[PDB]
């Protein structure tokens, strides 16, 4: 998930979360 949005992982592209913008490293 998204750290920062809370949003699923499988939603992270181009090195950030394309919900709210976070960098790759607030994945957990």
């Amino acid at each position: 998930y998204c750290s920062d949005c809370g949003a699923d992982a499988s939603q992270v592209r181009g090195g950030y979360c394309t919900n709210c913008g976070a960098s790759a490293d607030r994945i957990r």
